[PDB]
């Protein structure tokens, strides 16, 4: 996507080499924004074939409040299965703690109910905010939150969301980052009566690993193509209640997909 | 200063009327990001007058992990006396979540302090990170937090940072968030023997109040100026050792000052 392909080429002519954690090397900027008008499209990258079934069982996996990569294992997605224990255990990662945020004093704060009933009885609200960035608990997760905080809006009867992304693999996760959260202001949407606004993407950290320049390059001479179709089959009772089932998406012929190396 | 009044412009042209909780109706957009190199000058306002003094005491206050008013008072600091108690208490705001997160286990994390270790040994590091955002203490705060969460990156011998501001009233409130942001860098940067980067700011709701819209025209009107200079004439021992008399300003020329009434 123009946005996407925008962003990558900018790695390449200004990002600084660093060292990584995995000793793979990068090249970095930090400090990113891009915008998506939902309005026109579902953001699937069309310059890689992309895979909605990865994406959608990741997010249904959070909303879940699930931390162990047992569903996501009887649904194909690996990524997840080099952080687990031998229990099939992450820590309290993502949807921990977007269901399920544990209070000094002993309590749970269930941050989607909250900005679901906030989404219906307070639109206005500036305070309608998911963070899975829980200082307390990091220390206990397989890894730290990349998505880490994100916010809804509402103006106009159009429900927006930004995200915060403290660090991007844009090669390889940012695609997959950025259709998942499309992905969840639209069931959001729907659950609240309300249309697609944009979704505004904010990175910290964006880098590209030193051994996906030849993939890069080559993602990087092809046409971006007319963005899909979102279809919701069916307005479940709750946003606890969608199944991969329920979702479709029409007009997408992506470029053959491009493999590369996970960088661990 | 270029991009503050470009920013005024952008709410002006493409904000929408939105009703907002303090009943006062604002002008906003949601999602905005710009830079400021902090080499090019101390990014104070130069088209109003600006008080230092106010925005240096808040930061120490911040830095101090305190949260009563009592100090804020000793030094005419008065904006956050209608958020206080009758003890002068404003519940576990900022200075609270940066220096003693409470962890659930009992553990109390000093983020300030371990973000100048991070920096000290392992500046790639890609979760340089203070978040004020405590999901479980909000409803003990006088007020959630506006500027939540930030994120420092290092590159070329230089300390930058990523502000994540939910909401902002663009006419009072973000000069002095910007002021203190960057006399943070340098505070910072002076510990760790680095170099100022680039301050970030990024936005959720970016906002004008209906009654700041003649104040807004007024200041638009007006020509910046150069930007002033930080002159910090000591090193403290520790971050937690500045004194308001460690810094001072050269080359500050500002228009005149613009009052304009805050919505409670
Ligand atoms: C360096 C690095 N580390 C990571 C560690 C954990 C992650 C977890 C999720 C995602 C982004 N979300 C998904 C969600 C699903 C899939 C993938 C990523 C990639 N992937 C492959 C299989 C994973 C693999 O390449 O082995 C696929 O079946 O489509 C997925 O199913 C990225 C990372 C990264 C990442 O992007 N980069
Ligand atoms: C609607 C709204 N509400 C707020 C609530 C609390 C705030 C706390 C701090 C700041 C921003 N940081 C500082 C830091 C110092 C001062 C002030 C703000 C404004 N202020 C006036 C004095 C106002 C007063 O002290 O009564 C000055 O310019 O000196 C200060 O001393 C803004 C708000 C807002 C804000 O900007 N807007
Ligand atoms: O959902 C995700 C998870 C991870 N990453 C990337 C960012 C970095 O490449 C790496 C995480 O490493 P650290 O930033 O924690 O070092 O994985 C993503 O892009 N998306
Ligand atoms: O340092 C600060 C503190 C507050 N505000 C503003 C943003 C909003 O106008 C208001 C807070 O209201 P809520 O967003 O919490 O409703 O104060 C700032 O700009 N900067």
């Amino acid at each position: 996507m123009k946005q996407y392909l925008e962003l990558m080429q900018k790695v390449l002519d200004e990002g600084t080499q660093k060292n990584d954690r995995t000793g793979t090397g990068t090249l970095s900027i930090f400090g990113h924004q891009m915008r998506f008008n939902l309005q026109d499209g579902f953001p699937l990258v069309t310059t890689k074939r992309c895979h909605l079934r990865s994406i959608i069982h990741e997010l249904l996996w959070f909303l879940q409040g699930d931390t162990n990569i047992a569903y996501l294992h009887e649904n194909n997605v690996t990524i997840w299965d080099e952080w687990a224990d031998e229990n099939g255990d992450l820590g309290p990662v993502y949807g921990k703690q977007w269901r399920a945020w544990p209070t000094p004093d002993g309590r749970h704060i269930d941050q989607i109910t909250t900005v679901l009933n906030q989404l219906k009885n307070d639109p206005d609200s500036r305070r309608i905010i998911v963070s899975a960035w829980n200082v307390g608990e990091l220390d206990k997760m397989a890894l730290a939150p990349c998505h880490a905080f994100f916010q809804f809006y509402v103006a106009d009867g159009k429900l927006s969301c930004q995200l915060y992304q403290r660090s991007c693999d844009v090669f390889l996760g940012l695609p997959f980052n950025i259709a998942s959260y499309a992905l969840l202001v639209h069931m959001m949407a729907q659950q609240c009566d309300l249309e697609v606004g944009d979704f505004v993407w904010t990175g910290g950290d964006t880098h590209l690993y030193s051994n996906h320049m030849d993939q890069t390059h080559l993602q990087l001479s092809r046409e971006p193509r007319p963005l899909p179709k979102l279809i919701i089959k069916r307005k479940p009772e709750s946003i606890f209640d969608y199944r991969f089932e329920d979702f479709e998406i029409e007009g997408y012929d992506p470029h053959p997909g491009i493999k590369a190396p996970v960088a661990i």
